[PDB]
RNA sequence: CCCGCAGAAGAAGCACCGGCUAACUCCGUGCCAGCAGCCGCGGUAAUACGGAGGGUGCAAGCGUUAAUCGGAAUUACUGGGCGUAAAGCGCACGCAGGCGGUUUGUUAAGUCAGAUGUGAAAUCCCCGGGCUCAACCUGGGAACUGCAUCUGAUACUGGCAAGCUUGAGUCUCGUAGAGGGGGGUAGAAUUCCAGGUGUAGCGGUGAAAUGCGUAGAGAUCUGGAGGAAUACCGGUGGCGAAGGCGGCCCCCUGGACGAAGACUGACGCUCAGGUGCGAAAGCGUGGGGAGCAAACAGGAUUAGAUACCCUGGUAGUCCACGCCGUAAACGAUGUCGACUUGGAGGUUGUGCCCUUGAGGCGUGGCUUCCGGAGCUAACGCGUUAAGUCGACCGCCUGGGGAGUACGGCCGCAAGGUUAAAACUCAAAUGAAUUGACGGGGGCCCGCACAAGCGGUGGAGCAUGUGGUUUAAUUCGAUGCAACGCGAAGAACCUUACCUGGUCUUGACAUCCACGGAAGUUUUCAGAGAUGAGAAUGUGCCUUCGGGAACCGUGAGACAGGUGCUGCAUGGCUGUCGUCAGCUCGUGUUGUGAAAUGUUGGGUUAAGUCCCGCAACGAGCGCAACCCUUAUCCUUUGUUGCCAGCGGUCCGGCCGGGAACUCAAAGGAGACUGCCAGUGAUAAACUGGAGGAAGGUGGGGAUGACGUCAAGUCAUCAUGGCCCUUACGACCAGGGCUACACACGUGCUACAAUGGCGCAUACAAAGAGAAGCGACCUCGCGAGAGCAAGCGGACCUCAUAAAGUGCGUCGUAGUCCGGAUUGGAGUCUGCAACUCGACUCCAUGAAGUCGGAAUCGCUAGUAAUCGUGGAUCAGAAUGCCACGGUGAAUAC
RNA sequence: AAACUGGUA
RNA sequence: CGCGGGGUGGAGCAGCCUGGUAGCUCGUCGCGCUCAUAACGCGAAGAUCGUCGGUUCAAAUCCGGCCCCCGCAACCA
């Protein structure tokens, strides 16, 4: 969109990084490309556990991984059986010994990533999204969101012709680089084709 | 009709499924075939066409066609309309006809009441009865709404008789008026004729020409002829049935209004047919004809102009007598009568009064505007109704055909009046709302214009595109918003495209079987891919039948597609446009679409802010938070720096220090903040002080709701379709670099503000490990050998060019200008021929400032001068980025 | 001063 | 042998008492203007003076022949 990516124009201000590992341009692309295929791969796996965002840092000669979750009851389960074997693959993945660490979010229909998905799940087992997207907003709100704002577009209904639609309650600046917003989006793959999913959260002014 | 035998045995189809209207999916087709009562579907994803499955409706029937009523209040008696949707005759007078104030008597026609007679049967309806129920048949009743006769009622209508005055009318006294017909006369001005002075133009247009004038125009003065209209007064003035009627005076004559008083006594309203009047144009006869002006002539404009414009000009316009009888003949509103809140004016009468006044209080006629209830689809009308009623008349029944054809009547003619049908469409139309647009208006902004600088379009060259050709010249992108664009690097690869040579579970993922360590070395053929051999090797885990890393062969599920659809899509992007706008809640207004807010008075770069207000609040957007830059302060002080001191090959280089530049972390500061003035006292504006920075200080990032079915199926993903012994995969070469032309964006020049030689100044920002590559040696050179240092304030790329100090050229195709071309070289890379970059020697085209047209820029801007970076083995005049010098003009 | 026009669905 | 004027580029044309670089109207090929077309503007190609002989720096303008067209005469086939 013509739009400036909210999560990219504030990286700087109120948006940490989603990966904080130095290195000199002998290896930044090859750990890119480590960051990317392991990424690639543990949100395959734990799709179940709705993962909201996946940071990764450089420990001292070694990768570390931590993935902030909703459902931490999937990804640990009986002690950490679960968790020893995503460790074994991530570090066989990116050749070199690796430690995750599982975090706790509570109020997930508050997150941005989480509120998509959700949509895009309900989408997918055809339910009319104009309720599903009005619900999303609700929920929101009833937690207390200061703001929310989802869009939807695509074939939306199976109908010929393409169409989008959007939902904005209270106040979300996207001006306003002070103020952070929880942005992200998330696709749907129907029986019509795909379709797209967008959802702004304002939670504070700071 | 009843009884007996046997046996589910002999018995279900038609229409429809997009909305109306009950009932949905797939396949085929692709604006074709076809469907269709109306709206209308079908131009590759059809619930509308054809088939299948499923479903709905009806059923021995179902559907289609034909016809009547209904719905249709769409001929409106019950029960419609005519200001603007169709529809008030141009106006008036009036016969027939319709209707008609009030008091009594009489009649009993209309009217109403009762009785009698009649209104065939069948049929319709109510209660019953019989066919096995029903249809069907049948008993009784009701109805048969009507008609006639007789007997009564007398409120209303009608008739007859007799009255009344409020409707209508006559008489007396006055008033205003472009009311009408005839005659007379006056002033101004235009034209023309005669004469006087005078002399080069006049006249007309946007600008011109035609035209008039030296045979004397135009301008000016004197005299005369003739035609037409009456300048102000003159007005939201007047008169007239309408059309219509303006100088002044006379004669004849119509209507209206006011004062009371008297008189008649319903004598009234309306009006088919009929009669009369009736703008302008037009016709007939006879006059007149100054101006104006159809037709006509010429000159202009234009692509054309038998038009708009200009110069002339006939009929006509004028008069008398006749005819024509039509107009947006409009108030788009028929006449007459009654009732219904007001306000402000004009014109014309009249009554009472302290009458002092150009004054107070009343009562009539006509007339303009605004508005209440009411009405109206709305606009609007509103005591002069389009409000509530009564009497009569005229007219309307979808649009076009058509106010047309035929017939009749009228006219000298032109034509007028009355007035159809066939056929064709699903609309035509009225009022109002939102938006858009206007060669409408107002206000405001932007390098929009203007004022300036420098350009492009001319020449050479670089690059992209169109076109053409080619084996291929891969595919995209196309006004602004494609054309140095995807592409931030086409000699192989890249690379899909062309020609050849090869493969078919494959180059790549995954399941299975068998064999085989991987890998390292060479050889034959061949352009290579490729086949075809010799070698070497035969190791980890190893449950001792094998796996994990990996290789070869084979079968089938598959893998694969830069193949199509950006008009199925996600994601991403361009533009209006960094313009200030775009909206939502409740509230209120309107039948409604909608309006309000959001408009108005100020102000701002801003829907920025203040005041007002039928609105009160909020959201997206603007500003502000962010980065950078300009001043100062705290900390820190090397690989950076050197003020005060010292030893100083007298170099910040070596003791040392940290003041300062500087480097990077944290703070201060600028906020219309302090004052003056202006301004509705508010917002705000102008100026001043202080201050490095005065008015969001400069710059960047930041791009609202939406438009362009805008771009991308090729970055990627993805619905549908298609290929799969080829549209998939491998290799050699070629092509994307062609070239009779055109266009876009740039570079280098046409020189003296310069070129060349010597000397010699002053910068910022970046990269560096298959990398940057000092110094030294060789070479006139691109470069080669040696090769330290440096994963970085250290080393290298890397001595910035413009600039300034001297000398030469002295205005030319030149000591400017460099393309083209020949010879000889440097360097990346398996590979420089198609087709790279750089260097040395030689030749030295075009070009001497560039048409119509067109582009950027308002301050460190433009202008011009250098340096770096990405892509990348080797490549820039392109892209991104840093600094030096540094303007002109904005009324 | 001049200043036309815009295939069909 | 028939009274006059003529013959410039694809077509129509200017140079006459003035024998001095071939120019101007419409056509062809370009470019500009416009969203696009027409209109309009700026440009380029295009030549023995119809064809020959005397005269002459020179060219229908000074002349003399040849060929073609037109006013009429041109009969009329
Ligand atoms: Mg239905
Ligand atoms: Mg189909
Ligand atoms: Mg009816
Ligand atoms: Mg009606
Ligand atoms: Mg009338
Ligand atoms: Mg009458
Ligand atoms: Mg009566
Ligand atoms: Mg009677
Ligand atoms: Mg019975
Ligand atoms: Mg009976
Ligand atoms: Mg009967
Ligand atoms: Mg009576
Ligand atoms: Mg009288
Ligand atoms: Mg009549
Ligand atoms: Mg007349
Ligand atoms: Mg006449
Ligand atoms: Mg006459
Ligand atoms: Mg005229
Ligand atoms: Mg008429
Ligand atoms: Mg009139
Ligand atoms: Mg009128
Ligand atoms: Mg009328
Ligand atoms: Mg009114
Ligand atoms: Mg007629
Ligand atoms: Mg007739
Ligand atoms: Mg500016
Ligand atoms: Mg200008
Ligand atoms: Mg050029
Ligand atoms: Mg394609
Ligand atoms: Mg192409
Ligand atoms: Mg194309
Ligand atoms: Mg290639
Ligand atoms: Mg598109
Ligand atoms: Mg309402
Ligand atoms: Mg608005
Ligand atoms: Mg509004
Ligand atoms: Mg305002
Ligand atoms: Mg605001
Ligand atoms: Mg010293
Ligand atoms: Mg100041
Ligand atoms: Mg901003
Ligand atoms: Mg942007
Ligand atoms: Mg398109
Ligand atoms: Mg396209
Ligand atoms: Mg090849
Ligand atoms: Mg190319
Ligand atoms: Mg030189
Ligand atoms: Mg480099
Ligand atoms: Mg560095
Ligand atoms: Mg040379
Ligand atoms: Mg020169
Ligand atoms: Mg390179
Ligand atoms: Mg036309």
């Amino acid at each position: 969109g013509q739009k400036v990516h909210p999560n990219g124009i504030r990286l700087g201000i109120v948006k940490p990084w989603n990966s904080t590992w130095f290195a000199n341009t002998k290896e930044f692309a090859d750990n890119l490309d480590s960051d990317f295929k392991v990424r690639q791969y543990l949100t395959k796996e734990l799709a179940k556990a709705s993962v909201s965002r996946i940071v990764i840092e450089r420990p001292a000669k070694s990768i570390r991984v931590t993935i902030h979750t909703a459902r931490p009851g999937i990804v640990i389960g009986k002690k950490g059986e679960d968790v020893e074997k995503l460790r074994k693959v991530v570090a066989d993945i990116a050749g070199v010994p690796a430690q995750i660490n599982i975090a706790e979010v509570r109020k997930p229909e508050l997150d941005a990533k989480l509120v998509a998905d959700s949509i895009t799940s309900q989408l997918e087992r055809r339910v009319m999204f104009r309720r599903a997207m009005k619900r999303a907003v609700q929920n929101a709100m009833r937690l207390g969101a200061k703001g929310i704002k989802v869009e939807v577009s695509g074939r939306l209904g199976g109908a010929e012709i393409a169409r989008t639609e959007w939902y904005r309650e209270g106040r979300v600046p996207l001006h306003t680089l002070r103020a952070d917003i929880d942005y992200n989006t998330s696709e749907a793959h129907t029986t019509y084709g795909v379709i797209g999913v967008k959802v702004w959260i304002f939670k504070g002014e700071i």
